[PDB]
């Protein structure tokens, strides 16, 4: 289906696939911050934060899009 898509400032297939993997290698823990820090370090290009936000639209954007991800927006 999707088979990839375009994006002005969206991740790149290269990273996309990378993260997905790192996610498995790096399991959850008490602190979610430290978690992203580890993965990001591996990526080299991305950062804890950048990775954190991505995760949101990776796990939350799966529950039949039932959970609110955004609200007051435009454009």
């Amino acid at each position: 289906g999707s088979s990839g898509s375009s994006g002005n400032q969206l991740w790149t297939v290269e990273e996309q696939k990378k993260l997905e993997q790192l996610l498995i290698k790096y399991p959850p823990e008490e602190v979610e911050s430290r978690r992203w820090q580890k993965i990001a370090d591996e990526l080299g290009n991305r950062t804890a934060k950048q990775v954190a936000s991505q995760v949101q639209k990776y796990f939350i954007k799966l529950t039949k899009a039932g959970i609110p991800v955004s609200g007051p927006s435009s454009g």
